[PDB]
């Protein structure tokens, strides 16, 4: 049996500093205001926030990020998501600065029902510099996935309306999750896409605080205060030319509710990632988003792949985590069976018994990533969308085996709704 479903997703794009919390609630209630003021605005099933939406990202030390961490169950951004849950009857997904009963302390994102009870609670996989600064924890359960219940969201491909319901196995991935692990392992790897695809993930939720390439990343730069005095001055005019302040921009919004405006597929170049035009998305991140996710994406070299029985070395020698994970603290040879889940393993998008596993299926992909500044020296690329695989027979959004259903500016606050459609099997 196909169930197709139809949800309304809504995707929040903030600029959290520091030390503003409380500014940062007033601002997401402002913006959430106007939302239900749209001319074609309708109620979300699901609101997703981005990495550190309420507290902000670059935290130095331990003592910094102390302040504003808070139990799964407790604090400033539970209690929001909370509101806003049952305010709205959907799910809300926020990420948080977590601290568990034993005092260790995590990159986590909370999950709410329409209910207003927490139904799940992520900690980030791969960790990101940043994390490291502050002793951040790498999730032991490493990728996980979960269930989503959604009231009259699906239909028989007969019907006439969304009078059935449906149960979803969603899943997050936070920012640094969709990179290679430690920015060390190899590329054609694609972790966190792989885990989907493996486990038949249709909803993938990506909370983020994810750079834009004109940023302060390189290491003998940020540590020669010769050369990142003069980088920070970089940094400062770029700004300054778009008329905004050092942080970035806050309180001006920019709603995308209701309205079926899809992204252009545009190729990355030279300029692509120039930080201009705050309406408009970064297409140099969007592409390389999209890149991460190749496992989705169609390829036409997978028939050489399946036809040779390549990567069946790769697909069998694939391990769930990275060995030295904190996730962990040969079957050609072995007399043992196998598994059905030896055959849900895949690589590069390609399965023991398939060219294409995802080949005829959807699912559904919501980045949201903050924009702003920190530091002075790291700007967030923002560009906040959403994304729809149709599995139907190119590594950039030229590639038509995805559809981009809408992006938001990459350095403006906001919030984008788009009413997306797919279909499921069960």
């Amino acid at each position: 049996t196909k169930l197709l479903v139809s949800l309304k997703v809504l995707v929040i794009q903030l600029n959290p500093q520091i030390g503003q919390v409380d500014q940062t609630i007033k601002r997401t209630w402002s913006i959430l205001d106007k939302v239900t003021k749209s001319a074609t605005y309708v109620k979300p099933d699901i609101i997703l926030f981005p990495e550190f939406a309420l507290t902000g990202y670059s935290f130095h030390a331990r003592k910094d990020i102390l302040p504003y961490v808070t139990k799964k169950d407790e604090g400033p951004s539970f209690e929001l998501a909370k509101s806003i849950s049952e305010k709205f009857q959907c799910y809300t997904i926020i990420g948080y600065p977590e601290e568990d009963d034993e005092q260790k302390l995590y990159n986590s994102a909370l999950v709410v029902n329409p209910q207003g009870g927490q139904i799940f609670n992520y900690r980030k996989t791969f960790l990101y510099d940043t994390e490291m600064n502050w002793d951040c924890e790498e999730n032991p359960e490493g990728f996980q996935t979960f269930p989503m219940d959604f009231s009259k969201c699906a239909k028989l491909s007969n019907e006439d309306s969304y009078n059935r319901d449906v149960t979803l196995k969603a899943s997050i991935g936070i920012s640094m999750d969709l990179s290679p692990y430690k920015f060390m392992a190899p590329f054609n790897h694609f972790e966190f896409s792989s885990f989907c695809v493996d486990n038949n993930v249709e909803l993938i939720l990506c909370p983020m605080a994810w750079l834009n390439s004109t940023s302060i990343t390189d290491k003998q730069t940020l540590h020669n205060n010769s050369l990142l005095e003069a980088a920070k001055n970089k940094i400062a005019f770029a700004l300054k030319e778009q008329g905004l302040p050092l942080a970035g921009s806050q309180g001006i919004y920019q709603l995308k509710i209701g309205d079926s405006q899809r992204t252009p597929r545009v190729p990355s170049d030279d300029s692509t990632s120039e930080y201009k035009d705050m309406d408009e998305p970064d297409m140099s991140n969007v592409n390389y988003w999209i890149l991460r996710f190749f496992p989705f994406l169609y390829f036409k070299l997978r028939i050489n792949w399946f036809k040779n029985s390549s990567l069946i070395e790769s697909i069998l020698g694939k391990t769930r985590m990275p060995l030295d994970h904190e996730y962990y603290k040969d079957l050609l040879d072995s007399e043992e069976v196998i598994k059905d889940t030896v055959l849900e393993k895949t690589f590069l998008g390609t399965s023991l018994g398939q060219p294409w596993k995802f080949q005829g299926k959807n699912a559904i992909l919501v980045l949201a990533n903050r924009c702003g500044t920190e530091d002075g020296t790291t700007i967030f690329a923002g560009s906040s969308g959403i994304y729809k695989f149709n599995g139907k027979k190119s590594l950039d959004s030229l590639n038509e085996s995805v559809e981009l259903l809408g992006n938001l500016g990459k350095g403006l606050e906001g919030a984008i709704l788009r009413e997306v459609q797919f279909e499921v099997f069960r």
